[PDB]
């Protein structure tokens, strides 16, 4: 059977959707890859051993349904470039992560009669998927909000992490300081390497910390704990074992994109969410659900403060913080992957 | 008022004399230093605005002062070097901190009727000390048990070090795992690097390390804790601010030089001592004062191992610490430097 996939790398969507292309060639698939090429995914995606199609669709980048139509030549010339692709492949089935790319490429496939699948994986619907997913066969979203019906099956999570004992067992006779997990990504959060070292000395030998401070900032951030009087707190540049961080910590302090929200709840670890601030607010509708289920606190930028981070981590018991471990857990979907290939499979099957 | 001081080859000799000299120098006394071209207080001392004389002994393959006593032209050239450099400066005492080029030195001295001072830092008395104490004006151990009488001193301690709260306040209300500071150095202890991350394993979540591994042994270090399960311990590859550790710190896993002993007391910390293993045991003999005190635990390599550490770590109650603490600190004499200084004035007054 052959699968197309669109995701591009922009907005995250290509890592999920390897996933899932991976979890496919296993089952004896073949997978194509339909993407642009000045993109992320061009490079990545045959670096993981897929072909990739490419097509244009400069200048219609970020307009919506009713803008693409507003633009007879362009959107034709792309979805021409997207047909022309899916009848020399012939794939069995498309699956759209979200990103513009999927657009043209959805109308393609559903011009040919090409059963379309879609995955959301943000709290809030792309601008893309919102409207492809009144032509798609199956739509899916990983937390419940981005569409009113879609089900819900969650974001592929990292086997390591998935892998962790359960809450209760991993804090199990746990005493002494909260253990608070920093984490700001490859690139680094500068808010938080600005912001925990003043939170560490108001907060004293309550916490124990590891700061992930991003590439070339580890210097800064040590230098920071230090003046702040808390020296003994580890800063690392970068955290390879995110497994073995988590399974360390009693609670996460991070930015909340989709799939860091999904392997936070796989780890059953509660977090307080520090959202990337945009008018769309992405971010903080993708941890809405956690905090909903009291698993997490989300501090918006508006609300951002010394104080209020230290508040907030001040007022969590061990007691409180095994109550949102689990209920963490509880709000995780671990075979968000194999969900997602087995509704491809069925949609391909015309089942 | 001019001073000559005398110290060897190593930074246990010369760092208590450099204390000595500044103090002296900021109280309008002139100081000028006797060393050796190629040992590192040649390039030590003139870094301190120094002026550095020196004896050159040539063919000594490093036997030391009982090789050069052995030698009659070496010696008598030493001496007389000596002395041409002493009727020159004319230095009103001599300050003798041990090492063989204090020896030729403080003949000269004797010989040309200049007051001789001496310092001993170690537990046990260095060879060229003992001789040279059969000519002295006055003789100072830093610990008792060096000489059967001389005047106990303690060493030089760094005034960071010196202020730090005592044991009570510090260790008033404090809970949770055992603070585990390991210190090997700037070149750091090979075997500490080795035998701590293991022992972490065994130990688990009842205690929190800082290992200092010493230059370029950060990163190996570092991926040792993460193999033995314990990623979490903070590693550095120095130490800047000891003080700053040693307020943190619970107890101490380190080499036992005589000037890291009187550190440890008057930080006033329970300590597991690793001597470098020698034939004379100088560090052992330096050690064994606080550990007679009840207030640290040696452990020679012979007998030393993971579960040797482990086992003892494990042994400490928070409550027992307490007790170490305050007797390291009732072992600890925080007026060394002034103490010595006073000394050297008084006897160059030929009081």
């Amino acid at each position: 059977k052959r699968l197309m996939v669109m995701a591009g790398g922009t907005g995250g969507h290509v890592f999920p959707g390897l996933a899932v292309a991976h979890h496919l060639m296993a089952q004896g698939w073949q997978v194509r890859w339909l993407g642009t090429a000045d993109r992320m995914e061009a490079d990545l995606v045959p670096k993981h051993g897929i072909e990739i199609d490419f097509i244009r669709i400069s200048g219609l980048r970020g307009k919506g349904i009713k803008a693409l139509i507003a633009a007879p030549l362009r959107i034709f010339n792309a979805w021409r470039q997207a047909r022309a692709i899916m009848k020399a492949y012939k794939p069995d089935v498309v699956l759209g992560m979200g990103g513009y790319v999927s657009g043209p490429g959805g109308l393609a496939a559903w011009s040919l009669g090409i059963p379309v699948v879609l995955h959301e994986q943000n709290g809030i619907a792309g601008l893309t998927n919102k409207w492809l997913a009144k032509i798609a066969t199956k739509v899916m979203q990983a937390f419940p909000g981005a569409f009113p019906n879609a089900e819900v099956v969650g974001n592929p999570v990292r086997t390591d992490v998935l892998a962790l004992p359960l809450p209760q067992q991993r804090l199990a006779g746990r005493e002494g300081p909260v253990r608070v997990l920093v984490v700001g990504g490859s690139q680094g959060a500068r808010i938080l390497n600005q912001t925990m070292p003043q939170v560490a000395a108001k907060l004293g030998d309550s916490v124990t910390i590891w700061h992930q401070s991003g590439k070339g900032s580890q210097q800064s951030v040590e230098q920071a704990y230090a003046e702040a009087g808390q020296p003994q707190h580890k800063v690392t540049e970068f955290i390879d074992d995110m497994a073995a961080a988590y399974a360390w910590a009693d609670v996460v302090v991070c930015r909340s994109g989709a799939l860091t929200v999904s392997e936070i709840a796989a780890a059953g670890l509660p977090a307080l969410f520090v959202p990337f601030q945009h008018k769309d607010r992405q971010q903080y509708w993708n941890a809405l659900p956690l905090e909903k289920a009291g698993a997490a606190k989300i501090i918006e930028q508006p609300q951002l403060s010394v104080d209020a981070v230290a508040n907030t981590l001040a007022g969590w018991s061990r007691e409180t913080l095994l109550t949102m471990a689990e209920r963490a857990r509880a709000a995780s979907i671990p075979d968000a992957t194999e969900r997602v290939a087995n509704e491809v499979s069925r949609v391909a099957r015309a089942l």
